């Protein structure tokens, strides 16, 4: 599971003061209590001065990831962090690797949505986009040291 | 009402594309019901110019001090956190009619002058004398970006 590997991703960077970075808390409601969505991604933080966003999907599918793990409201929100100099991202689970997908990226599959029916990524489509993450025993997925690569130098 | 200025406040910037800044879920702990966990963590944050923002912000309706019951410690060692990230971090008060914005920097003072002496609460005249009060307006309501660019940005 993403996200228990996420959470002791991020304990073991705020504990080693690398970053600090939290998952947002699932939106409920008042009063019992019912779930709301969320207009946002679920985590952000800070590394180096920079605001840090991104979104974590898994899938079991060996053939594809369904766009569908997403909602227009997430996409939303990344576009409004770009447009303000944000690093932001998705990190995809899938097909035996962990991978950073620039929101840039992102946007692309999801703009050719329904015009017509690609409504998944390709594992071919992902290997080809994205970065392979390294995955490790401390920190198990090691997403900050893709984002020094790229922003940092 | 603090809380309620700020959301428009926030959707405000958000509207206008000045910053991305979001109250944050209360946790809950879901008998499959409801208790309320409190966090590890500050309620807002967000992105303006490429920086990370992040604060509390706090209703008194004390005539003479602020309580330092507002803030947990949890909340105070994230701010130092964030602070030592290299981000902008701060509290919005909203006491004695007006509403204040107090850097990180001098609330982590109030805040040891208990952890190293004993006391403590803040005292109209010694917020009065650090924060900085903030324009009140109808968009925004609260226009604490203003005061983040004077200080961080821009002077």
């Amino acid at each position: 599971t993403l996200e228990d590997d996420l959470n002791e991703t991020n304990k073991y960077y705020l504990t080693n003061q690398i970053a600090v970075i939290h998952k947002k808390p699932t939106p409920v409601q008042i009063v019992n209590a019912y779930f709301k969505q969320s207009s946002t991604t679920d985590y952000n933080g800070i590394y180096k001065g920079r605001y840090i966003d991104f979104e974590a999907k898994e899938t079991k599918n060996k053939t594809s990831f369904p766009l569908q793990n997403f909602h227009d409201h997430q996409i939303e929100h990344m576009k409004q962090v770009k447009a303000q100099d944000g690093i932001c991202f998705v990190i995809i689970s899938a097909f035996d690797q962990v991978y950073f997908l620039e929101a840039d990226k992102l946007f692309y599959f999801w703009d050719r949505k329904e015009k017509n029916g690609r409504k998944s990524i390709r594992k071919d489509e992902l290997e080809e986009t994205a970065y392979p993450i390294s995955l490790g025993y401390a920190p198990r997925i090691d997403y900050i040291s893709i984002i020094e690569q790229l922003y940092f130098s």
